[PDB]
């Protein structure tokens, strides 16, 4: 009845184990490179609520690449990169670490 605070929780389910904390995730922000379940998991879990990927796994880049390229400091090679950084792999979710990632990990 009346919730008012309406809790969304972009990770409701995925806290249930992909629940990485800002821990490896800063890490990502330095050329380390750091391998962890929770880590992709917890990607995949924005990027199917951020409206980029389909419940299927559908890669959807027309979408991605124009977001990067409008409204940005040098949008540009940003479509190119998205080629290269979101690589069809075996699995929907992995893909999902390759985009706060691969992008992050660009040399300038």
């Amino acid at each position: 009845e009346t919730p008012r605070e309406k809790l969304k929780q972009h990770s409701d389910a995925c806290k249930a184990e992909s629940g990485v904390s800002e821990e490896s995730l800063n890490k990502v922000r330095n050329r380390e490179e750091v391998d962890d379940p929770k880590l992709k998991e917890h990607a995949f879990c924005i990027l199917k609520r951020a409206g980029f990927i389909d419940a299927s796994g559908e890669f959807q880049l027309d979408h991605i690449k124009t977001k990067f390229k409008e409204n940005s400091e040098h949008p540009e090679k940003v479509d190119d990169l998205v080629a290269k950084c979101a690589v069809k792999k075996d699995t929907p979710q992995h893909s999902s670490a390759d985009f706060f990632k691969c992008v992050h990990d660009n040399r300038s």
